[PDB]
RNA sequence: ACGAGAACUAGUAAUAAUUGUCAUUUGCAU
């Protein structure tokens, strides 16, 4: 059970409903999605990482 | 399988214009 720091040194936009819009943290909808989606992109195998993860906001 | 994805705060125009470093004052009393 570890926990991921994340360090940026470049804005980052975040977005709640227009693209003027800034928000400060994301949920997990967004973080998963884009594990899933850097999975698919490397082609490795969802299976493992779907059904098994946990993930906080 | 991220309220995403496309997207040069870009294009036009300058320090310009009229102004003199002048106006008087013995290389002079042996």
């Amino acid at each position: 059970t570890k926990v991921f720091k994340l360090s940026f040194k470049t804005p980052v936009h975040f977005g709640k409903k227009r693209l003027s819009d800034g928000e400060m943290t994301i949920t997990a909808d967004t973080l998963f999605s884009a594990l899933f989606i850097e999975t698919l992109q490397l082609g490795k195998d969802t299976d493992w990482l779907l059904n098994d993860l946990i993930i906080s906001d």
